[PDB]
C-alpha cells in the first residue's frame, strides 16, 4: 500500500555505472545512452537532464508511475555535476525489445491477429489507467514511447518518455482534459495496430500537412478495405469513441478498460490483420 519515496543519489554515477557514448534513443528533454552496472555488468538506460524545475517534475512523476509493470522502472536517480552544471541522471531498465511497431514489422510469414492487437492495447491501457488513477497524464503516448523489455517472445511492452507528463489535480460530484489527449493517442495506436497505417496522413507524406491538420480537426478518418474488411464493427466503434474530435465526448480510460474487446482478449477472434505486411512495405518505401 505504502511505497518508498525518491532518494536522489548525490554520489557520482561513474562510481556505480560505466557510461558509454552509444545512444539508445533521443528523449525530448535529453539524450538516452546505454550504461552497464560496474558490479553486475547488467545493461541499463541513462536519461541525462539539466536540473531545471521541469526536469524535477519529470523525475517525480516517473518515480510515482515506475511501480506499474507496463511503465519503465527508474532503478535510481542521481544529482551530479557535469561540466560544473547540475544534472539529474535517470537510470532506467534497458528495453532492447524495440518499438512496438518495429517488433510487428520483424515478425515474418507469421501474421498479426486481432487478439494480439487487443492484448497490446490492454497493456498500454493498464499503464494509462495507473497514470490517470494517480492523476498523471503522459500527454505524449506515441509508438516510439512504447518499447518491449527484450527480444524474447514473452517480453512486456512499457511506456517511456515522461517529459510531457503533467499532474491533472460529504459525497460530492467529480467536478484540463489533459487525460483525454492520452485516450486520443490510444485510438491512433489502435488504428495503426489493426491496419498498419495511421488514421490521419499528409499528402506527399511530409511531417505535418495543413490538410492533415484539417482532417484531424474535422475527424476525417475512414476504415478502408481490404485492411478493415474482417475487423469487427465493435472494434471500429471503440476507435470512433477514442478518436472523437471533442475531448469531452472522448471515452474515459475506465470505459476503455471495461470494453469487452480490451477486457476479454481471449474472447477476441484471431482474425489475421494486414499490419505486419503493410509495415514491411512502408519500410521499403522509406528505404529505396
Amino acid at each position: 500500500h505504502v511505497k518508498s519515496g525518491l532518494q536522489i543519489k548525490k554520489n557520482a554515477i561513474i562510481d556505480d555505472y560505466k557510461v558509454t557514448s552509444q545512444v539508445l534513443g533521443l528523449g525530448i528533454n535529453g539524450k538516452v545512452l546505454q550504461i552497464f552496472n560496474k558490479r553486475t555488468q547488467e545493461k541499463f538506460a541513462l536519461k541525462m537532464l539539466q536540473d531545471c524545475p521541469k526536469a524535477r517534475r519529470e523525475v517525480e512523476l516517473h518515480w510515482r508511475a515506475s511501480q506499474c509493470p507496463h511503465i519503465v522502472r527508474i532503478v535510481d536517480v542521481y544529482e551530479n555535476l557535469y561540466a560544473g552544471r547540475k544534472c539529474l541522471l535517470i537510470v532506467m531498465e534497458c528495453l532492447d525489445g524495440g518499438e512496438l511497431f518495429s517488433r510487428i514489422q520483424d515478425r515474418g510469414d507469421q501474421a498479426f491477429t486481432e487478439r494480439e492487437a487487443s492484448e497490446i492495447m490492454k497493456s498500454i491501457g493498464e499503464a494509462i489507467q495507473y497514470l490517470h488513477s494517480i492523476n498523471i497524464a503522459h500527454r505524449d503516448v506515441k509508438p516510439e514511447n512504447l518499447l518491449y523489455t527484450s527480444k524474447r517472445p514473452n517480453a512486456i511492452l512499457k511506456l517511456t518518455d515522461f517529459g510531457f507528463a503533467k499532474e491533472t489535480t460529504y459525497y460530492v460530484a467529480p467536478e484540463k482534459y489533459d487525460k483525454s489527449c492520452d485516450m486520443w493517442s490510444l485510438g491512433v495506436i489502435m488504428y495503426i495496430l489493426l491496419c498498419g497505417y495511421p488514421p490521419f496522413y499528409s499528402n506527399h507524406g511530409l511531417a505535418i500537412s495543413p490538410g492533415m491538420k484539417t482532417r484531424i480537426r474535422m475527424g476525417q478518418y475512414e476504415f478502408p478495405n481490404p485492411e478493415w474488411s474482417e475487423v469487427s464493427e465493435e472494434v471500429k466503434m471503440l476507435i470512433r469513441n477514442l478518436l472523437k474530435t471533442e475531448p469531452t465526448q472522448r471515452m474515459t480510460i475506465t470505459e476503455f478498460m471495461n470494453h469487452p474487446w480490451i477486457m476479454q482478449s481471449t474472447k477476441v477472434p484471431q482474425t489475421p490483420l494486414h499490419t505486419s505486411r503493410v509495415l514491411k512495405e512502408d519500410k521499403e518505401r522509406w528505404e529505396d
